[PDB]
């Protein structure tokens, strides 16, 4: 009756909608090692920063028993938080609400946060937790869907788009993770796939479980799709926490400056990394983490394609992307998987306004007819294409192999690279020095009585007088060969000039990079 | 591809839009089979490697087999008859075809029955001036078509899912195929056709360890960033993901067509009943028999094309017979379409 | 049952959305000297050139009745179709349909034919016909008039606005 009365009766409808699905299925959520769709933004956000809106949304379709029931926020939590002091849209899909399915209503309440996020040019946190489209509202959730994809798209290079996903994610569920930056998936309790293992059971006979089919790991370190694995909800938690550190809050930002490491010096023990054996490999990341801030690296997609690394550091407090070839697996060739994990990376980089340090070792491409037969040109290309269309600074550096078209990619001067420096281990040749001396001196080795003494001694000539840097440096190509422990102190001062780098590229509704 | 292409020299041509490989001579591999061998063991030819074929089939990476140079000449001749110089021109006008008839036998393309398929090119072809259809990529992912035609002497490209292989399911190959297509069609300011008849994505635990997922979002993002005109035709089954992905309105096609014999769905129809009548089939005293009434009567009121219809989704239900005379409206009204998208360096499609 | 059964059964569903409020409402329309909205774009547009959507668009809002009714075309035509040879967008608002009141979907018609014209840079034909808010369709009828407001205003100075 009174305003008064108004009040105590809507605290008690809005009580009633952070039930949730009630107090039972939050039990079932906690015994299946899962927070509420609240405790992940509690953790996520800063202490009473979140302001949630669409909290009142109710369904509309009443079909197969629909107008039967209420279903709190229709699932899924959307509003705006802080992050380290920085505005973030944030939606957390409750599973406890009708399996966290996506409704008509629950799709326009994300469709709104993303149009949200978009037009105040700030971050966007998806937490999905969801058995996928409500089949009971039919067409309309697949609208809903649509939507949010369209949506993710325009997004897409304008502000940074982060996914958890923090249990179930099934059917037309799976692809706007897909059209976001980075996928973070919950070990054990996440689960993503477009087909499930029943379906498959039926049409293929393949039995699988789910784990196996598409759990974390699984997308971690077979299929490409994920780019971290936590533990946990809280660690996940902290890792989007972390990850958001490094990016700016969209496209027309420098990324933020954190902590600056302001000493110049690579420690001595740099030189003890490349093993003398130049067919032994080492852990690429040692020689990364002499070189940036505090020793700090945060590694993207650390389980698949393992013979490439990736991630975020800072130098002098600032963010750079690092591309770095991995010796120890693979003898750090590139490859199909490789290509795609760095070029998708790289275009991210590029997009955020990021600086790319690329470090270099590798023999070339990986041999064999399922790279041929998988798209080894198609998939390789990216890589190129990726790095010839960057206009953010791009910093190289050549610690021992660079042979054929892998030199090339590996951010060469030859698709603009800024600054290309080579340590004195360095080998760039136009192929492996072995196949180039057994093609060039052909005649030479048919020719004698020894052939293989003959080739050896070709082999190691061709090593020492073509492929060392300074022929590379002699053409302007190596801008500088240097000794290892100037490395630190060449990167922050050109990174420092590069700061004001400028570039222009053709109009263009887009391009057309290889899929 | 006229000759050999080995080594560096690849990445050239899959930086290029179209590659025309002729059949016999032409070869591309970043390795040889000497130093496959060195390294794997495996022995193989150039030819089975990297000839035309395998670049035209299994790898993805070539989109024509010409015979001889001969005809890689005038194939490319061909190719740049529906195309602009470049991406401040409209596309050609050659040879208009400004009938607005569809004949009356693509009612007899179709087969009675649900289960069985029929070659979409059919379809394609009794819609397009002249009949005129230029495949691209067609002998890769063949369960989905794509290529070239013209509407009045315009160009337009074509996306239609192929029920006559694997069912017109989309997958990784396919996704690709398509994508791609799209985005340069987008690029070079040219409409883009769609013909829908799809039951969903290709199940199997190599499609879901392969990465359909990030496969499949190319197709999505393509679709969804085009601002060039889109006009789908949904021809009969449009279930769940499929569906939004094959050009829906939602991710902003300019018009949506239904034929009488669409069947658009959150998913297939069987599974879907089998999930929400869960209870009902469980506690009858013969489960089959209303699962099987059941089955019929969600497939009838539900997966109708005048659900979608009643929303807007579906901008008409429209008989066969005048599929051609509403693209060429549509289309006429589209040529001025305008359509803003947000300033970015460049976007995140998933790779 | 077959194609051609769900072509006879697509053109039952048709010529009744064409009846419009039927036959004794469209008696009245005429008794009081007016002309259905299907004969006013008749006469307005080069013969042959219209092309209606949304025909099969019907209410969603189940409120005081509306779930035991069928509205033709929610009670307004959209479509595109050419005056003098050039392309025009043009709804028609259907008097014998609830006295041409304002629903939820039939606001949607209409502001997607004025997103429609703007994108495609063709002026807009209102014909008005109409005795105002669907009553009982409650908030979402207001919803619906102001965001077609909104597209009046983002139009405006840009296409060529005409309100009969
Ligand atoms: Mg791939």
């Amino acid at each position: 009756m009174s305003l008064r009365d108004k009040i105590e009766e809507l605290k008690k409808i809005e009580k009633e909608i952070e039930q949730g699905g009630g107090p039972e299925k939050v039990e079932k959520q906690h015994r299946a090692g899962k927070l509420t769709a609240w405790e992940r933004l509690e953790l996520l956000l800063d202490p009473g920063t979140f302001v949630e809106i669409d909290k009142f949304v109710e369904h509309r379709n009443t079909y197969f028993g629909l107008d039967k029931v209420k279903l709190p926020r229709d699932g899924v939590i959307t509003g705006v938080g802080e992050i380290n002091g920085r505005k973030v849209a944030v939606f957390s899909q409750d599973f406890t609400v009708m399996g966290g399915s996506l409704g008509e209503m629950h799709a326009k309440k994300i469709v709104k946060l993303l149009d949200l996020a978009l037009k105040m040019g700030i971050p966007v946190i998806g937490i999905n937790d969801s058995g996928g489209a409500r089949i009971q509202e039919g067409v309309d959730a697949l609208a809903g869907y649509g939507e949010i994809f369209l949506r993710n798209t325009l997004a897409s290079g304008v502000v940074p788009q982060i996914t958890v996903i923090a249990g179930p994610c099934a059917g037309g569920a799976v692809y706007s993770p897909a059209l976001t930056d980075f996928i973070v998936m919950v070990d054990q309790t996440a689960r993503m796939f477009i087909t499930g293992p029943n379906v498959i059971k039926a049409v293929t006979g393949e039995e699988i479980s789910q784990e196996d089919l598409g759990g974390a790991m699984v997308h971690n370190q077979k299929s490409g799709n994920a780019h971290f694995l936590a533990d946990n909800d809280e660690k996940a938690m902290s890792l989007v926490r972390t990850l958001l550190s490094y990016l700016p809050s969209n496209n027309a930002e420098e990324p933020p400056v954190e902590d600056p490491d302001t000493s110049l010096e690579t420690p001595e023990d740099i030189l003890d990394i490349l093993p003398d054996n130049p067919n032994k490999g080492y852990d690429v990341r040692d020689v990364i983490k002499r070189v940036v801030d505090h020793g700090e690296f945060f590694e993207v997609q650390p389980y698949f394609a393992k013979n490439i690394v990736i991630g975020f550091a800072r130098i002098q407090g600032k963010t750079v992307g690092i591309v770095a070839n991995q010796p120890s697996v693979l003898a750090g060739v590139l490859d199909i998987d490789s290509s795609d994990k760095a070029a998708r990376f790289i275009r991210f980089l590029d997009a955020f306004n990021i600086p790319i340090l690329t470090f270099v070792d590798t023999p070339g491409y990986l041999p064999g007819v399922a790279q041929e037969h998988g798209g080894i040109i198609r998939h390789g290309a990216k890589l190129l294409y990726a790095y010839s269309e960057a206009t953010v600074p791009k910093i190289t550096v050549i610690l021992r192999k660079a042979y054929g078209g892998a030199y090339i990619a590996m951010g060469s001067k030859h698709l603009g690279a800024d600054m290309v420096l080579a340590w004195p281990s360095a080998e760039i040749a136009v192929m492996g020095p072995e196949g180039a001396a057994n093609i060039i001196f052909k005649r030479e080795i048919e020719a004698s009585s020894n052939p293989e003494e003959t080739r050896r001694k070709l082999i190691e000539e061709y090593k020492q007088q073509f492929a060392n840097p300074y022929i590379a440096a002699s053409r302007g190509y190596v801008d500088m060969v240097i000794d290892p422990r100037e490395t630190r102190k060449y990167i922050m001062r050109a990174l420092e000039v590069c700061e004001t780098k400028v570039e222009y590229r053709p109009k263009k509704k887009h391009g057309n990079i290889p899929l």
